[PDB]
């Protein structure tokens, strides 16, 4: 008069209304808020209003390591990143995050009275900014037969409520982490093609901005560079010259205009040379 | 080459200060964890074991809800890990009541949320289970599908307590039987069918289980009580969290109204004697 059930679906059913094993694992990983420096335009950069984030995204960070890399302004330290709300940042991914030294903002201080850290923070995001809307430029304007393009690092801000500060994040580069040129106005001598081009685009972001703009400081690994020196040609003002915060050089642009030497790239893109004269 | 004043304008613009408004994030982040199974498509020949890594999932407050020993409310899911849960998807937070977590203080020393929501959870299973071979063995003469939403486990530190949650059901909410055996006079042939269930549920276990307090949208069902009919104490007589009378059995023996459903599934009267 039925056809009910067997062992196997009964053994499973009476399993349910005991107390199963629940082994939840272990919490690990800062909570913190992720804020990100918008485009109106993020399909053509160079022509694409910046605009801070309003609402912040909430992110868990794994801080793995004590190790502080850097001699700058500046200390880098390595994280990881358990998950970020609509994976504004990779999951399971390394990230550096960097903050300045006491001595650095309290220099700044008498610039940035209130909220200095975040204030240079997002100072220093804007500037690597600058750096990819002219990278975008580049190389969206450089002849076919360059092969490389310089990519900076997508730059975000973050806010650690345990550390109670804030720090500027990026994805954090494995390999050979080197120096193009840099703050002095001093270039290396290029071995190859990706030297030569990096090279070149410091010339051509000097040229292409008509001389008011000059970025020095190209470093990274192979053709993705971060943290570079986004230099106002013609400021005198005290702190105005770099976009974000950098020490400079006696003189820097003039050294890089006597220093640097062209290459094939610098020739492929049809520069002039820097020691000509400005006016003549 | 062409460097307009467009491009000078917006490249110009981030050596300046741009306004900066921190506001803080939107809801609250939680942590999700799921009672998998060994055989999904064959559910009721698969066996049920909690999920040890908890996924984060973001939700939004909407609105709300109350029912006997829980209080509920609706939320958005905006994103999550692995889509544990449906981004875009509305879901309904429950938590137990003060009551019965005082009720249950004495069986549970040490996380007693914990455990009220972990059982809660199993006991849906096991009626989703129940619901699964009803609708594997039934005749194809029965149309619609009885089917239990499945329920996760949720950890919000916001609020600092575990809670259950499930999909929002958009429609009319309504109970079609209850613990005391009370049910809807069936004014269509999914509400027959529905009543038609418990009554397999019984018969299909030979008189070990009955599931109760069916209700939900449609054929959609949530909140289901799943009673060991035969334990001759409430304490033990059903899976999770659950306001039953020792009379439940016997009453909903007595009570229950066999339906075209419960003849098309050549069910026995349930009022006839157990040993003939
Ligand atoms: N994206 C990255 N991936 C891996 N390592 C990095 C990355 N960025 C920086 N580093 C390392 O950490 C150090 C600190 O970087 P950074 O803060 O930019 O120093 P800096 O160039 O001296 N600038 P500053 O601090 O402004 O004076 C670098 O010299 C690298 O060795
Ligand atoms: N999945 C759902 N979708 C839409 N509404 C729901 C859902 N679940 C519950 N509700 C509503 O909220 C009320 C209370 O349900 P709930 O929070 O699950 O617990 P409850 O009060 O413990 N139920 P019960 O055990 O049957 O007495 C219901 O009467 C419904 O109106
Ligand atoms: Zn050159
Ligand atoms: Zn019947």
């Amino acid at each position: 008069t039925n056809y009910y059930y067997s062992a196997v679906e009964r053994n499973n059913l009476m399993r349910l209304s005991q107390s199963i094993p629940f082994v939840p694992v272990p919490p690990r990983g800062e909570p913190v808020t992720v804020y990100r420096l918008e485009e109106s335009s993020p399909s053509i950069l160079n022509n694409s209003m910046s605009s801070w984030s309003q609402l912040g995204l909430c992110a868990k960070i794994e801080f793995l390591s004590k190790e502080e890399m850097g001699g700058g302004l500046r200390r880098a330290v390595k994280v990881l990143c358990t998950w970020s709300e609509h994976d504004i940042l990779k999951s399971g991914h390394l990230y550096i995050i960097k903050s300045f030294l006491p001595e650095v903002i309290n220099t700044w201080s008498s610039i940035y009275k209130e909220d200095t850290v975040l204030h240079l923070c997002l100072r220093e995001i804007q500037q690597q900014r600058a750096a990819q809307k002219l990278t975008f430029a580049f190389n969206q304007m450089k002849p076919k037969s360059i092969p490389y393009s310089p990519r900076f690092l997508e730059v975000f801000l973050l806010y650690c409520h345990s550390a109670g500060q804030w720090f500027a994040v990026e994805e954090c580069m494995t390999g050979e982490f080197r120096k193009y040129n840099n703050n002095n106005g001093d270039e290396i001598i290029p071995t190859n093609t990706l030297e030569e081009i990096m090279l070149a685009f410091s010339h051509w972001t000097y040229e292409y901005t008509r001389g008011e703009l000059l970025v020095l400081d190209l470093q990274g690994v192979g053709e993705n560079l971060t943290d570079p020196s986004v230099i106002k040609a013609e400021e005198k003002r005290s702190c105005d010259m770099v976009f974000g915060p950098a020490n400079l050089g006696e003189d820097a642009i003039k050294n890089f205009r006597a220093k640097h030497h062209c290459n094939s790239c610098c020739r492929k893109l049809k520069l002039p040379d820097l020691k000509r004269n400005d006016y003549t």
